[PDB]
């Protein structure tokens, strides 16, 4: 895998505006692992359907809260760096 699976366990407190989105999709903690946030980040994804459906590793933000929080008006989840720096730019770690 791009990342080691380690990296998944780190725990973290998301900044203000990421936990608010987190929260929207029923997360339920202050704190979560990277692999919870990762977990929800994409439920988030899926239920406003950002995604491109015909090629669904392009997800859509240009005009989105997600698009805000990670700075980018689209991305690719196959560069798994960018969406390591992308979310930590959301977070603090405990
Ligand atoms: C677009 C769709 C269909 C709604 N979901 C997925 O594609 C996807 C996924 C998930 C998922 O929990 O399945 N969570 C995601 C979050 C983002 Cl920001 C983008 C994609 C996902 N699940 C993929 O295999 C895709 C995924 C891509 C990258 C990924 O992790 C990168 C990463 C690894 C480790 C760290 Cl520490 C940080 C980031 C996790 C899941």
């Amino acid at each position: 895998m791009q990342i080691p699976a380690s990296e998944q366990e780190t725990l973290v407190r998301p900044k203000p505006l990421l936990l608010k989105l987190l929260k929207s999709v029923g997360a339920q903690k202050d704190t979560y692992t990277m692999k919870e946030v990762l977990f929800y980040l994409g439920q988030y994804i899926m239920t406003k359907r950002l995604y491109d459906e015909k090629q669904q590793h392009i997800v859509y933000c240009s005009n989105d809260l997600l698009g805000d929080l990670f700075g980018v008006p689209s991305f690719s989840v196959k560069e798994h760096r960018k969406i390591y720096t992308m979310i930590y730019r959301n977070l603090v770690v405990v």
